[PDB]
């Protein structure tokens, strides 16, 4: 049974960094070297301020850095010494050409593969950690075969990450499962078992799942699509609740108590966001089109169409409730990050709701307790931002003289605002549009104050 | 009856120039004057370097110019003196307004017709040589009738050109047929015979076909449509060959040995090009829509859709074979002219293949032995993208040095004779050759043992 | 390896004539044509052959009983043969997946199973009938799954290209012989063995060897290229009618380009016969199944244009007759799909007739060769009883008629007494020439009083 003693991870982002930090934390006898072409990131990892924020990560990095955890820009030597090379580079969506807006951009993966084989001799295990399209491993193998040397024996595995941002360390220390895919040949199984042996230092054997290479790559895409589909499904029910007098929280509770469905990922919202869900579902749809599977492609495209409809429908409700005109009206946008307790705005629903209201000429005053001013301007920019967008320092200034308060992110503090004070200074009639159900239970009090309050999945009354 | 002694040709392009040169060459007693408003062209025709390249054309022109062949900008007097006036101005596709992208642009023909009747007296024969939509002659006749003078008698004929680019002189000296259309009136027939007697100085009577005016105009469009359809048909079969393991060259040989089909114009390619095939087919399509023949229109439109599909599919094969990403990859484009043995790039398939790869952000290194560097830059510009992504190489080995793939888009003979062993050593691995013209047929065993993965039109990819 | 014994399974218009010529040209080769149809096998052994081809009766009588044999003993013929031809029918599916377009392969697969059941040692098995591309792979899989010790069945493709009416001339002097086989040493050895049979009377330069798939695809593609020439010139005929051009003038001008050639450029009411439409639809279906929708819709245009040419011709008749033909007597001259044959398969006359029947016309149909019963069958699904009369001579069909519709180019229609026909027709009297058979007679017919309309010529 082959024992991995040296690990090299190419890519110092939110996938490679935390995973390779935890491996080093759990495997004292393994040397872990994280390398990246971006010198700023590598220096930041070796600095007192880490380039990504995850609870517990700063502690983990400080307990191993300098013993068996190393960050370096010397990509060549780290590859040369390693028994195992992780490919953890970014796979952004193509913004150009074939599959624009949907397909993954593979240029970083292929250059990474070419760098590895150029710098490798003898036996190494090469592992895809970044989210790759299915059959990527076949391409990496072909690059290795075409650039082969005497005694060179590079084994290619798949080992996707399933951590969700905000709980990376907890998820890496106690994963629901570890997924490792490899060829079903004797060489592939030896390599798979060698990688299993690393994770078995802290993960129970029952939570380590081994599959073939293609299953492992597809499982990562399928898993995120199934999760996004749960949200789009309950969001589709919220529209039906608004039309019938049902209440989407009561329905979601009743549904989730069926133990075959479970009670997670059933919170209706103005739409899901973040850098993973839309990107992975769109990648799955593109894959299906490329494989002549249009029925499957249109099946998964609905998850995205429903998400787009949930956002557009919420913006239209605002415009319709405000007497079908919002031009020059001050509107407070409370919450800009894609979810609470983060500064991340990527694919945030607040961006799309804001753009829809900007397209009507609304004067938006935007408050978020964590997102910086500069990021909000960028997210809403391509001049229109100058005319229409104000970034408020506190929620009450955002609401002063407003026609409506639009809650787009479920920050806990929005439940605690002084709505009596807010009402006095709003123009009348004053509206609250709750896109996150955070004001549930406060509706009776807000109405007696004088607000007209509308929320996702509840009939207006 | 009527003997043509002076000919005036309005238009000094591909339609007018070579034909009138050959007429002068074959008919020493006829004075032939080619006229054009473009003063650069007239001078070039009167210079030792001609504005279009055709084998043998220089010899023809130098044997008559100044004797009975003349190039001049004096349009008015050349018209006044002529017994026969050829209308040979261009009919480009409209890039604006009604029928944009498909209709023929007729402004030059009409201005030419108005110029003729304004400068004409007595009897003249006016002949449409340029490719026109059917019934163009009716418009010309109406212009003449509305601007008539005492003792003015303008007879309008159709006499289209069928020369193929590259063999223009051979085809004009030895044509498959000469086609002349005119009215079935006594005056129309006298004019038809007068034009026939010119061609009878070197063309046998059995090869001169006379029809009515409308049949002659339509015959030009239809013949061009039939030729383009043969190419689109064998190209559609090439995609079937790639999916089944048949080989399009074997299939094309088997088909072409049926003497009812014949073996010409059955070479599969990345797509037909040049300034005439697509233009003439789209004109036929537009004509059909305007006459409320939508079934006929969509029938001929398929010839163009298949050509567009053949180019898009070849580019998609390249991207797919290169691991579905060509961003920042160096790719050699060997061949930019629309066909071999010319510098002409008009509607060249290489333009479209190059643009598809540019849209992915590929670094193209383009080599062509005859196309000038500035023309390649113009054809790929709208520019900034051309600056970032396009290099024009001085020779094929420089284009291939450090390249991921070699793409052969034009069937130049020299690409067959390259030192592919030298090219392979300096290419990145795996090294790909994409043969869009089947020029490397028979070298596959030799190229594979060197180490290339070679893909070609109409052949399944080897595993 | 020398082929000494040949067995041909299938005694139709393909296998019979081809194997008769092989026997005639190769005295030392024993050639056995076998078929389960006992009626046919006897007819081949009788003085009256089941298919009529000039020269066929002469060729068969020179070899039958010598080295050419017709038998229903398929099994022993297979067991003894070095080369087995598969020449069974592949009709279009009328049910299920690909209905109306895909070939029904049940006879080929059954034939494959019979061969491997009855074979030992080395044999060459050759597809002669028109098959879908990759058919040979299916036959090879049946053979491999039912293999025996030392069994070696080599599968080749050798399609036939004879045209009905000139079959014997085409077999004795073919434009080309096409043989497809595996590009392995065993495949090439089997290919060369088949070439040696044909080299008894076919020059080497006309024998083309390719891989298996190319040979199968070549048969479909060639008929599709021919059908496309007809649909292309027919599309031009509609444009001639709209512009004043003449399709015969245009076709002559086109056909004098030696890169196009002057064959298969006769505009008509539509192509017919049991080959053209069937093969083009098979190609379209093949393209759809291979996820090639662009190629599929390209070749589908050949059929849509043919359907349009027929529908447009029928609508011209109806519009010229003042947009009503209910109870009007209309003479249909010609029912066969082309002249000088009794074959009506996919005849344009069937479709033109049915369009006119849907309007309630009283059709009187005359054809000098098609038997009465065949016309009734072709027009059936009661409507035939009410509306269809089959005439004995053309003058009876035209008596009291409003219109004469010429759908088949029989030479005799050029020679009718049109003065006599005009007197007894209702006025205005129309002639609709769907084959251009009356060209040159237009002035004479017009002065008699007919309004004459024809394909590819603007109405006078």
């Amino acid at each position: 049974m082959f024992e991995i003693k040296k690990i090299c991870c190419i890519g110092a982002g939110y996938v490679g960094g935390p995973t390779c930090s935890v491996i080093a934390h759990m495997c004292p006898e393994i040397r872990v070297t994280v390398v990246d072409v971006n010198e700023s990131r590598i220096n930041a990892w070796n600095s007192p301020t880490l380039p990504i924020y995850e609870p517990g990560l700063k502690e983990v990095v400080e307990s191993c850095r300098g013993k068996n955890l190393f960050f370096s820009t010397n990509i060549d030597d780290a590859i040369k010494e390693a028994d195992l090379v992780f490919i953890s580079v970014n796979t952004p969506t193509k913004t150009y050409g074939m599959g624009k807006g949907r397909a993954a951009d593979l240029k970083y993966i292929e250059a990474c593969a070419r760098r590895i084989v150029q710098n490798s001799n003898g036996y190494k295990i090469v592992t895809e950690k970044s989210t790759v399209p299915v059959r990527m491993a076949e391409s990496i193998r072909r690059i290795f075969d075409a650039n082969t040397k005497p005694n060179l024996n590079l084994q290619v595995l798949s080992n996707p990450e399933f951590l969700a941002e905000g709980t990376a360390i907890k998820d890496l220390k106690n994963p629901d499962r570890v997924l490792i895919g490899g060829d079903e040949t004797p060489e592939g199984q030896r390599a798979v078992q060698a990688l299993c042996a690393v994770y078995e230092h802290w993960v129970p054997r029952e939570k380590i799942l081994t599959t073939n290479t293609w299953s492992s790559e597809l499982s990562k895409l399928a898993a995120n699509a199934f999760l996004a589909q749960r949200i789009s499904s309950i969001n589709s029910i919220s529209a039906l609740c608004e039309a019938t007098g049902a209440d989407v929280e009561e329905v979601a509770t009743a549904i989730g108590m069926d133990q075959r469905i479970g009670n997670k990922f059933l919170k209706a919202s103005v739409g899901f966001g973040g850098s993973c869900f839309q990107k992975d579902v769109l990648n799955l749809v593109y894959l299906c089109e490329a494989l002549n599977l249009p029925e499957v492609a249109r099946y998964w495209q609905q998850v995205i169409d429903m998400n787009d409809y949930q956002r557009r429908r919420f913006a239209s409700r605002i415009i319709d409730s405000l007497f079908n005109t919002v031009t020059d009206k001050k509107i407070a946008i409370l919450g800009f990050a894609f979810k609470k307790d983060t500064g991340d705005t990527r694919e945030s629903s607040s961006i799309y709701i804001s753009k829809y209201l900007m397209d009507e000429g609304a004067h938006l005053h935007i408050y978020d307790p964590k997102v910086p001013r500069e990021q909000i301007v960028v997210d809403l920019s391509h001049d229109q931002v100058s005319r229409l967008v104000t970034i408020s320092k506190d929620p009450y200034e955002a609401c002063d003289g407003a026609h409506a308060v639009v809650i787009c992110t479920e920050w806990d503090m929005f439940k605690e605002l002084d709505y009596e004070r807010i009402h006095k200074k709003m123009l009348k009639p004053a509206f609250i549009f709750d896109g996150r159900r955070v004001l549930d239970g406060l509706h009776n009090e807000l109405q007696t104050i004088g607000f007209q309050i509308e929320t996702i999945g509840k009939k207006v009354s």
